[PDB]
């Protein structure tokens, strides 16, 4: 098949960077874009869309153009550092000021997204982009298909007499309004990966289900790899691998545990930031 007249337009396509992500050239710019390729579904599509217009974050992808034809055609920035995934699969590690480097970014990302009505839902190494090839760079969250923008159903019940009300209703009161907790568990899982090269709950090597360990919070503890590690991102770690959604660490009280307390990390970031500012400042009044 080929691509859409509209699209070709605009962009000159190119070569598959992830089996669909696509690398393609703004013809009025001749600039690098990446072009995500969802064949038709509409509904994932339109939120994903809705919510990458409204977002505006250094470590959130921007989104640049769209296009719904015989297949859906998203435009994004090209982030040329790919996926973190590549840089953690076969048990490969990050320096641990890597770590912390990227998981500020990510907690900012995601803390910005909280702020906002809405909730990743699905954070992985896959849906975490660089910036560039060198390790000290921006990343940017990607991917809000299974997102979900905020209990007024809930709320709208609350309002009147329960007299016909049923208990289970009113049971998940207790909980409701903690769904942004499933992301900080993600980031949780994420940074276990990145500091060991190894993930907490699989179902190699072990007898018990994935699901058991997952529901326990019995992570797999490996000394030998983890004496590697600080004890401060230790434990931040389990504070965000907390079973109880309720005392689980938000994205803030992550950000003000003392692993991240750490000027050189926050001024190497900021550095980074102003850096890719360069491109687009335009002078201002004095
Ligand atoms: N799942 C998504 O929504 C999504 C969106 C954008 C990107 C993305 C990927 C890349 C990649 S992937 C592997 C690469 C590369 O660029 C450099 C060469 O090697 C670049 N820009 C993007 N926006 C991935 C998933």
């Amino acid at each position: 098949s080929v691509y859409p007249k509209a699209l070709r337009d605009e962009y000159i396509m190119s070569k598959t960077l992830g089996s669909e992500v696509k690398l393609a050239f703004e013809r009025k710019t001749c600039k690098k874009v990446a072009i995500k390729i969802i064949s038709k579904p509409a509904l994932n599509v339109e939120t994903e869309i809705e919510i990458l217009k409204k977002l505006n974050h250094p470590c959130i992808i921007k989104i640049k153009n769209f296009f719904d034809a015989e297949d859906y055609y998203i435009v994004l920035e090209l982030m040329e550092g790919g996926e973190l995934f590549d840089k953690v699969v076969g048990n490969k590690r990050l320096k641990e000021a890597t770590c912390k480097l990227y998981f500020y970014q990510m907690l900012l990302a995601v803390q910005y997204l909280h702020e906002n009505g809405i909730i990743h839902r699905d954070l992985k190494p896959e849906n975490v982009l660089l910036s560039s090839q060198e390790e000290d760079c921006l990343i940017k969250i990607t991917d809000f298909g299974h997102s979900k923008i905020l209990e007024t159903s809930l709320m709208r019940t609350l309002c009147g007499t329960p007299t016909y009300l049923a208990p289970e209703v009113l049971v998940s009161v207790g909980t409701a309004g903690y769904n942004r907790a499933v992301d900080c568990w993600s980031l949780g899982v994420i940074l276990f990966i990145c500091l060991s090269g190894y993930p907490p709950f699989s179902e190699h090597r072990t007898q018990v289900s994935l699901k058991d360990q997952i529901t326990s919070g019995k992570y797999n503890f490996i000394p030998e790899v983890w004496a590697e590690v600080s004890e401060k991102a230790l434990d931040l770690v389990k504070k965000l691998l907390v079973v109880d959604p309720k005392a689980r660490f938000t994205t803030e009280e992550a950000l003000r545990h003392p692993w991240l307390q750490d000027e050189d990390m926050k001024r190497k970031f900021q550095d980074l930031l102003s850096e890719e500012n360069e491109s687009t400042a335009l002078p201002q009044v004095l």
